[PDB]
């Protein structure tokens, strides 16, 4: 044994599973708004010798030695993080060590708040994320709701937009220390101007969770929340098309004596990440992020992202011109909130049938009473150089599924079994999927060819 | 743009950085007890297309769909995890989604304890880990000390061993709900049976954090904490020699005919997701499964046996050159060197060894409370490079020269910053450092190295 043997030679059971997933990604249509396809250049760094480096601390202030190279890699990933969103190194700093999106959020709460301090984030069935402080009416779900006290602000069931007035009303009754301006299922764009005015009034921190829209924000297509938020957190995948990791952007520098009142985010944010919450950084993921961050500064990524919104807008209209209602009436980002029960069926039903024909989406609760819609995502297939005509065949493929969906019971377990057990329906199953797989494989696929 | 362009063409600046780090690991004498060299097979999975799949949830119970393949991978990583540590699936379960070791421990505390519940681990300067509840006299440092209330137990300064007597004394006063049996800088075997007696008395969960010794435990070269612990957490790197990830093992099944059942599974799994983490890192999970498969082979047992021999040989060699060892020696993979009887501190010795391509870390000794007077040295890294006992005796000789160099520079320097700046701006010592560094790098480069050849 040397440690240099190939994966296909040493672990053939795992190699087959790698290819089964590589084939599944190639053969299907990916419409989960949070997923993408990482470049091969980043994956080469993700699976590199940087995994063998314990570098606890930060460049300059590391717990031990040997960090000659990973310091430059962390600093380069920091330099590339501020470039990808155009930020002055005197007004903004970045922490590239968070393991993922959820760790990056909990690191901000630990840094700026005390245990049981008050948190305000958009509710989960209304389009917010778990880490925004989601607890149900029976349990505290996210640990962000355990170690901190969270009250959600809901969607206006009329416009489908954020009830920016009910928020300001409750924000003075709740008196939170931080409010999260970010979403996981929301087609419109966040009015960061209202969020900052609400925050600056009740004297709360404005945190922008731009994980879903980080790529779009980098390409300067949608308004950047860096003009209003003191703290900006994001994943490095979703639309940024990078390895799974996280980032924390924070204000830096100087925010009646005549003495400058300085920003106090850097030292606290860095200390909460290490040594408070995390141990050794994942330097392989850090370098892979720097690779994908450099790709975001390129004109190609802007042309890519501009194609995502066109693919999302053309998908939205292609849904519309068939008789589909869109929550908020349309899309201005990368994903469409399809309101499905005006057509006669819900989300949990549509998402299963689409999955069986190699079309991946997620049910999402729409303003209503079993969820009533889907969250269809452009950025995944857009990275396969999809175009407006291609997504129109995707929506026509999705929609042959929903038309089966309206024809496929009573319960959801019957709906489930009737999909695969009904022999006559089971043969239309292989029919629709075979042409979806035949249509999807023809497009290119980023990353390695084999795995 | 295809997304299939190589890194060498797409980002030459990053590619040059990857090669510089690769040369540093190849040319250096890696002695950090927590570091290892991951195999190429696991690294192929770590940087694979599994990064693309969101599989929030668990096999069977997924929040989306299309996770049919990553369900088989995650289920396989669990089976290999139980087989690597010879665990009955009816008696033990395992969660394979913790992003690292620290998230694994925080998930266990969140799963089993209410906020501000009480925790007891080995104090950090005494050899415990940050995530075992460390806080200083002035500041809460680890989040283990903020969301929960921790009180440490200490070593016996006479023997260098864990004071199990004082632990039992203070545990009855403090009444912890969970005690951590695990170390980051401890050369001896932990009396898990005695830890279990203390936990059984004060009615506390016994958590075994076997991160540093997980490889030794899997190869059955040292006693297993699974024999006495309720929860076992570990990193997947270090002696397991995998990618950076975490694992949470837990009891399951059955603990007037009323058989009390184990209630760890659902609480542990809920704390990982949806409480603390989001989407699993399926690429890291597969790399862990590859390494766990490697840990079941006779080769891995021979590797772990060699790690014990190399550590003891490094310990015996240090004793011959007139060095002191905390607890008098070692029974595992690392050695705690006490440098105070020779006149140098671990802070100065760490920088000197770093400039001759010998990476170690300063370590507090039983006594100071003060710049550290000791050094932690590990065997697993170089042993993976096929180092043997004579090679480590040679490794000590290079270390002994660095210490003698550090002694000479301290006699010509004042503060610590004047010491570090002297090795870089004094030609007579700089020239003598370049000769030892070159003589060390030549020795290190000759040995094989796991992973890819160029990155
Ligand atoms: N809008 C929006 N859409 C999406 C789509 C994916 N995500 C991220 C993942 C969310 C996962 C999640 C949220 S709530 C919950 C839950 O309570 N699950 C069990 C609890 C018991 C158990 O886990 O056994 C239940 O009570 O059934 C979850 F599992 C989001 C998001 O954050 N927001
Ligand atoms: N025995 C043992 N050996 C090792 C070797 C590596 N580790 C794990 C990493 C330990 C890191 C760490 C421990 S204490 C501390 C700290 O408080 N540092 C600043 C705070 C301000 C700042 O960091 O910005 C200070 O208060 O001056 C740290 F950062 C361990 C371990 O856990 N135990
Ligand atoms: C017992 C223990 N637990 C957790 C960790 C760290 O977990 P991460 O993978 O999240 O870093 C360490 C390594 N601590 C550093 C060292 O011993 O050198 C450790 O020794
Ligand atoms: C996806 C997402 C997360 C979760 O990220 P993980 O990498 O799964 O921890 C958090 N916040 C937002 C806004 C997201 O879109």
């Amino acid at each position: 044994w040397t440690g240099q043997e190939s994966l296909s030679d040493s672990d053939p059971e795992m190699w087959e599973l790698l290819q089964r997933e590589k084939d599944r990604q190639c053969r299907g249509l990916e419409l989960i708004a949070s997923e993408n396809f990482c470049s091969r250049a980043a994956l080469e760094a993700l699976g590199s010798c940087l995994n063998n480096k314990y570098s606890e601390g930060y460049p300059g202030k590391r717990y031990y030695g040997g960090a000659e190279v990973v310091d430059e890699i962390e600093l380069l990933c920091q330099r590339r993080a501020l470039e990808a969103f155009d930020l002055d190194p005197a007004q903004w700093g970045v922490n590239v060590q968070p393991y993922s999106g959820s760790p990056a959020n909990l690191a901000v709460y630990t840094a700026l708040l005390q245990p049981h301090d008050r948190i305000m984030g958009l509710d989960l069935p209304d389009g917010g994320h778990l880490t925004h402080g989601y607890m149900s009416d029976v349990k505290r779900i996210s640990a962000t709701s355990i170690f901190f006290e969270s009250m959600p602000y809901k969607l206006n069931p009329k416009t489908g937009l954020i009830d920016y007035n009910q928020l300001a009303l409750t924000a003075r009754l709740f008196r939170p220390r931080l409010i999260i301006a970010g979403t996981s299922a929301y087609a419109r764009l966040i009015d960061y101007a209202r969020m900052r005015e609400v925050c600056d009034e009740v004297k709360a921190h404005l945190l922008a969770d731009m994980a879903h829209i980080s790529g779009l924000v980098a390409a300067k297509v949608i308004p950047s929340p860096f003009k209003h938020a003191d703290i900006v957190t994001t994943t490095t995948h979703k639309t940024l098309r990078g390895a799974r990791s996280g980032l924390i952007f924070y204000r830096k520098g100087v925010k009646k004596t005549g003495r400058e009142i300085p920003y106090t985010f850097e030292d606290r944010i860095n200390f909460a990440v290490f040594p408070s919450l995390q141990g050794g950084p994942h330097n392989h993921a850090i370098a892979a992020v720097a690779v994908a961050l450099k790709q975001a500064c390129t004109p190609m990524f802007r042309e890519y992202s501009l194609q995502v919104l066109k693919n999302a807008r053309a998908m939205a209209d292609a849904l519309l011109e068939r008789g589909y209602s869109l929550v908020s009436g349309g899309t201005d980002n990368h994903l469409v909130l399809v309101d499905l029960r005006p057509k006669g069926l819900d989300g949990a039903r549509a998402e299963r049938v689409l999955e069986l024909v190699s079309i991946t989406a997620n049910k999402n609760t729409c303003p209503g009473d079993t969820p009533g819609g889907l969250r269809l995502g452009a950025p995944a297939l857009t990275s396969r150089q999809f175009r407006e005509d291609d997504f129109r065949r995707v929506v026509d493929f999705i929609d042959e599924g929903v038309n089966i969906g309206l024809e496929v019971t009573a319960k959801l377990q019957d709906f489930k079994s009737f999909l695969l057990k009904d022999s006559e329906t089971s043969q239309r199953l292989a029919n629709l999927r075979q042409r979806v797989e035949q249509f999807a494989r023809a497009f290119p696929m980023p990353g390695f060819d084999e795995h």
